[PDB]
């Protein structure tokens, strides 16, 4: 009653929910993306707060501090492990859900915008579009991903080779810290501002809004999706790709989707078919790309096209808060610095991707701008020398059929170990993977040593600076989860 008592004093009760409340279950599930985490055996928050004003957030944090109830913040709910709305083990926590704070204010001529953390990527992209056909912002591919978690974890998509990650294009934030104080860049100091942009969600306070710079794109971009089965010589072509793709011009990204003995080469080119074809002919003719393969469209139209395959449905695809896609999902990731021997590609395509419960593998090439940024200039370390990133995606759709796909994710990660990065085995923070390791808690504080185990995988040489920053802004580890930066102090 103590915490709840505090909340009602400053926050409109229509914005507060207890498990008792009749609307609680729908408020909880509304942005859950993973059916694994909605089943009733999952630990649920004691309370849910849905602020509409920043002062509501400040009040929630103050109350939380005063009555020692911890807060997990949720924006888009896409956390792979569900850590924005569940804990792994029993504990008492409130979720602050930001889905009602979703405004996007674009300043077209200044090429900047303020975006609320509760807005979804689709909404941010659309608002930029309404302002200018030739402005863009380099973030992820999924339109329902929340801005808050995405930017905090770094965030990258089809513009990553041109402009880098979403986080390194943030010029200001509005943040509520572990004491309910509201900061921006001017008032928070450098480590905190460095850490919050890429150092992972939750750990560095609740970001209310982000100011971004908007970047130029041509009025026309070109997409292609070219498939090659192993019969068509996939293994030979993908073997070339791993060396060529990272050093293609920054205007050209070619990623690979593979879900059987067949590679799909998905490309975004910031230019026309006219100029892409000779470039392909010159730099990667092994693909056999020709003008029939070109899809010219605006940058904004490329967003639903890349994720769905649709070309027609702009407002529907970018502005959607229905969420009927709640699969059971498991994810892992890897980084690759030196080329695979062609035999590994053969095993992947012919053997591993044809197993029971086998998943999907996505290959994003780096190099160019993302790899130009020094490794420590942001908390995101996977930069110079990276050929490509790998995501291992596993979907299933029935509650009892978990064992085989889980077993495949585990088995293929083991298989790949010799061929991917090591000491540490690097991983992408926004592809959250609890099997990389979790925090131990001693005297109600996350330990540095337990945090180090996964932390060096996500953040490499930047982990210690993140922990020191944490130590400065949240020494009592108020804002934490099972995989959040532990405070390092003396
Ligand atoms: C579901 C999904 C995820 C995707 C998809 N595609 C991606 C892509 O093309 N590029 C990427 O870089 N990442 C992609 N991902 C992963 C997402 O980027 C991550 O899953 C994001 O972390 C998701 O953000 P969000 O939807 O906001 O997730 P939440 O569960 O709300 O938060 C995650 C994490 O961060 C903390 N957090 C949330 N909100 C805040 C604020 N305002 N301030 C600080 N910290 C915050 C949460 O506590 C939690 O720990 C494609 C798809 C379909
Ligand atoms: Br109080
Ligand atoms: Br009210
Ligand atoms: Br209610
Ligand atoms: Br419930
Ligand atoms: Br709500
Ligand atoms: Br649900
Ligand atoms: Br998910
Ligand atoms: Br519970
Ligand atoms: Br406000
Ligand atoms: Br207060
Ligand atoms: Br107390
Ligand atoms: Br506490
Ligand atoms: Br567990
Ligand atoms: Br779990
Ligand atoms: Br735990
Ligand atoms: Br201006
Ligand atoms: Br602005
Ligand atoms: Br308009
Ligand atoms: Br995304
Ligand atoms: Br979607
Ligand atoms: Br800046
Ligand atoms: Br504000
Ligand atoms: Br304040
Ligand atoms: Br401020
Ligand atoms: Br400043
Ligand atoms: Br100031
Ligand atoms: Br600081
Ligand atoms: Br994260
Ligand atoms: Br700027
Ligand atoms: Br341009
Ligand atoms: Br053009
Ligand atoms: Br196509
Ligand atoms: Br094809
Ligand atoms: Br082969
Ligand atoms: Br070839
Ligand atoms: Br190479
Ligand atoms: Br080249
Ligand atoms: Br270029
Ligand atoms: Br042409
Ligand atoms: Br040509
Ligand atoms: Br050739
Ligand atoms: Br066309
Ligand atoms: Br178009
Ligand atoms: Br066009
Ligand atoms: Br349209
Ligand atoms: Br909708
Ligand atoms: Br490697
Ligand atoms: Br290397
Ligand atoms: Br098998
Ligand atoms: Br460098
Ligand atoms: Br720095
Ligand atoms: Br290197
Ligand atoms: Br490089
Ligand atoms: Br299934
Ligand atoms: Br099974
Ligand atoms: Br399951
Ligand atoms: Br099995
Ligand atoms: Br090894
Ligand atoms: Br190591
Ligand atoms: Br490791
Ligand atoms: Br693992
Ligand atoms: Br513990
Ligand atoms: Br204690
Ligand atoms: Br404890
Ligand atoms: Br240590
Ligand atoms: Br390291
Ligand atoms: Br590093
Ligand atoms: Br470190
Ligand atoms: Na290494
Ligand atoms: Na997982």
């Amino acid at each position: 009653e103590d915490f709840l008592g505090c909340l009602v004093k400053e926050i409109p009760p229509r914005l507060l929910y207890a498990k008792s409340s009749p609307a609680y279950p729908s408020v909880l599930g509304q942005t859950i993306r993973n059916s694994r985490w909605s089943s009733p055996d999952n630990v649920k928050p004691l309370y849910i707060i849905t602020p509409t004003q920043v002062s509501h957030i400040q009040s929630a944090v103050v109350c939380g501090r005063r009555h020692t109830v911890r807060i997990r913040v949720r924006s888009g709910g896409h956390d792979y492990e569900g850590l924005s709305y569940r804990s792994l083990q029993p504990e008492t926590f409130a979720v602050v859900d930001l889905n009602k704070m979703r405004a996007v204010w674009v300043d077209g001529k200044a090429r900047t915008a303020w975006v609320d953390s509760g807005a979804q990527l689709g909404e941010l992209y659309y608002a930029i579009y309404k302002a200018s056909p030739t402005l863009a912002f380099p973030a992820g591919v999924c339109p329902t991903v929340g801005v808050g978690g995405h930017f905090a974890g770094g965030g990258f998509g089809m513009l990553l080779r041109k402009y880098g990650i979403a986080a390194e294009n943030v010029i200001d934030v509005k943040l509520v810290d572990a004491n309910g104080k509201l900061h921006d860049k001017k008032s928070m100091g450098d480590d905190h501002f460095w850490a919050v942009r890429g150092g992972g969600g939750e750990s560095f306070g609740i970001v209310v809004a982000w100011q971004v710079k908007l970047l130029p794109v041509p009025p026309t971009v070109t997409i292609f999706k070219i498939s090659k089965t192993v019969s068509e010589g996939a293994v030979d072509i993908i073997n070339k790709w791993q060396v060529v793709a990272p050093q293609l011009p920054a205007d050209l990204m070619i990623r690979i989707i593979a879900q059987g003995p067949k590679a799909t080469f998905e490309a975004m080119y910031l230019g026309t078919c006219k100029t892409l074809t000779p470039l392909m002919s010159s730099k990667f003719p092994e693909l056999g790309m020709n003008p029939s393969h070109c899809n010219e469209m605006s940058w904004i139209q490329s967003i639903p096209f890349v994720h769905l395959g649709h070309r027609d449905a702009l407002e529907d695809d970018l502005l959607n808060r229905q969420n009927s896609f709640k699969p059971f999902a498991e994810y892992k990731s890897d980084y690759v610095y030196q080329p695979f021997p062609k035999t590994v590609w053969e095993q992947i395509l012919n053997t591993w991707l044809v197993k029971p419960g086998a998943g999907i593998m996505i290959f994003d090439p780096y190099g160019a701008t993302i790899s130009a940024t020094p490794e420590s200039a942001t908390p995101f370390p996977h930069r110079k020398g990276v050929l490509f990133n790998i995501q291992y995606v596993n979907y299933w759709f029935a509650p009892g059929a978990a064992a085989a796909p889980l077993s495949w994710s585990k088995d293929i990660y083991n298989y790949m170990e010799p061929y991917v990065s090591k000491n540490p085995r690097q991983a992408y923070a926004n592809y959250r993977d609890i099997d990389l390791g979790r925090n131990e808690v001693v005297n109600d504080v996350s330990t540095y040593a337990s945090g180090k185990v996964w932390g060096q995988k996500y953040f490499k040489g930047n982990f210690e600076r993140l922990a020191i920053t944490k130590g400065k802004v949240d020494p009592t580890d108020y804002f934490r989860n099972e995989q959040s930066i532990p405070p390092l102090i003396k």
